[PDB]
């Protein structure tokens, strides 16, 4: 129950890694095959240390889930060493590092679907009442058919419903992406994911460009309340720049909601 569903265990006999594809806070994440024969990637623990119950929480979370654009989780290894968790392959990657090694391959029009795989699966998860808190590009997932997947749940926390706020004590935030709101007053929404969404707009429509270049965290800080807002990238649709300004309402119930998103870039399209 914390969090032995939906997560089902898997004898380490069932995994074979073979290559090492990215390195996680928690450890090396590898690519491999798992049988009950399929392709998956393996986020693994490394001297770890309650860095354990943290790392199974995000896969407990993830189990939860059963949506085309959310990470499907195949499962865990929580008896032997090291532990691991298991979901499907993504074959291109993290979002950003995708884009940066495509820069100009896509069409304005297969970027908005990108963004519109992503919103249906934030439209999933505000469904069910969560709040995902580290939405950006580099948290989305690609698979060899460019359909782009909400991958990492550890900052996620479950809401509620007039102001459904998640009132958080502190932590590590991803400053740049983060509503105003949520950094200066700790209240986070769905709304703030809403805003977060707009930034991973810009970076689609940018091929990767980092939010706000070399400001510091400090300048954004004081620019964003200063009315500053990200200026249109280049060859971007006025209607989809006229989207992400909406997400970025400094008001957080002037924002559209995931559900008018996804309408919204479905017209586009």
């Amino acid at each position: 129950q914390a969090v032995l569903k939906f997560t089902t265990e898997i004898h380490p006999s069932c995994v074979t890694r073979q290559k090492v594809i990215g390195a996680g806070e928690f450890g090396e994440v590898y690519k491999g095959m798992l049988k009950t024969e399929v392709p998956v990637a393996i986020k693994t623990l490394k001297g770890y240390t309650k860095q354990r119950v943290d790392f199974l929480g995000e896969a407990g979370i993830m189990g939860q889930f059963s949506h085309h654009n959310i990470i499907r989780l195949e499962g865990v290894i929580s008896k032997y060493k090291p532990m691991m968790i298991i979901t499907e392959y993504m074959e291109n990657g993290a979002l950003d590092k995708f884009l940066r090694e495509k820069d100009g391959e896509f069409s304005v029009l297969q970027l908005v679907g990108m963004l519109r795989g992503i919103a249906a699966g934030m439209k999933y998860l505000a469904n069910m009442n969560y709040v995902h808190r580290d939405l950006a590009a580099r948290n989305i997932l690609v698979n060899s058919n460019l359909v782009c997947k909400v991958s990492d749940f550890g900052l996620s926390r479950v809401l509620e419903d007039p102001e459904a706020t998640y009132t958080t004590s502190g932590g590590k935030i991803p400053i740049r992406w983060t509503a105003p709101e949520a950094i200066s007053y700790r209240k986070f929404t769905s709304a703030s994911d809403v805003w977060s969404f707009g930034i991973v707009m810009w970076e689609v429509m940018t091929y990767g460009e980092r939010p706000y270049w070399e400001l510091s965290n400090h300048e954004v800080m004081k620019a964003i309340n200063d009315g500053f807002r990200l200026p249109t990238p280049m060859d971007c649709p006025s209607a989809i720049y006229q989207l992400m300004m909406q997400c970025w309402q400094q008001e957080r119930a002037r924002r559209p909601k995931f559900a008018d998103i996804v309408s919204i870039l479905d017209k586009l399209i």
